[PDB]
């Protein structure tokens, strides 16, 4: 039957004590390659993906960026795709909180980074892809938000305890 959007939880720890579940829904309707991206790396079915992995940058009032389950300091990451993979679309726009967008490193260099916005970023528009937004546990970004600062380093150690699908 019809696609139906995949939901992936990450369950987060900071310093390794268990902090909450957030849960997105990815919008493979939209961008459906970037989201499989996603999907596959919050399962780990392709033997690699983000469970263990950390949030490197997080910068109150803006956003949270993880996906760097390589080098655990924004310089490493890989898409599920053998190569950095292309820029989908832009047709959805960061809007506000929850929002879960792409990192990049210039046009058609998508990896496996992510960020989770705290805020509208719209000045990213039509440059990041944004592919899924938080569906349950935005208190739980909110919660790690608290533990960055304003260049971004955190102050105790954010975690994907683990991840994965659900119904
Ligand atoms: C611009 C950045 N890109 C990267 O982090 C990439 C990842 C490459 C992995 N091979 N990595 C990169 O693009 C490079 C480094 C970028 C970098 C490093 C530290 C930063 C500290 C703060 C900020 N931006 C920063 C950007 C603020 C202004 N913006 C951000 O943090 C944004 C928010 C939206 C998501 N995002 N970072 C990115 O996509 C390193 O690789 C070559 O190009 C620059
Ligand atoms: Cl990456």
């Amino acid at each position: 039957g019809h696609m139906v959007n995949p939901t992936v939880f990450f369950d987060i720890a900071v310093d390794g004590e268990p902090l909450g579940r957030v849960s997105f829904e990815l919008f493979a309707d939209k961008v459906p390659k970037t989201a499989e991206n996603f999907r596959a790396l919050s399962t780990g079915e392709k033997g690699f993906g983000y469970k263990g992995s950390c949030f490197h940058r997080i910068i109150p009032g803006f956003m949270c960026q993880g996906g760097d389950f390589t080098r655990h300091n924004g310089t490493g990451g890989k898409s599920i795709y053998g190569e950095k993979f292309e820029d989908e679309n832009f047709i959805l726009k960061h809007t506000g909180p929850g929002i879960l967008s792409m990192a990049n490193a210039g046009p058609n260099t998508n990896g496996s980074q992510f960020f989770i916005c705290t805020a509208k970023t719209e000045w990213l528009d039509g440059k990041h892809v944004v592919f899924g937004k938080v569906k349950e546990g935005m208190n739980i970004v909110e919660a790690m938000e608290r533990f960055g600062s304003r260049n971004g380093k955190t102050s105790k150690k954010i975690t994907i305890a683990d991840c994965g699908q659900l119904e």
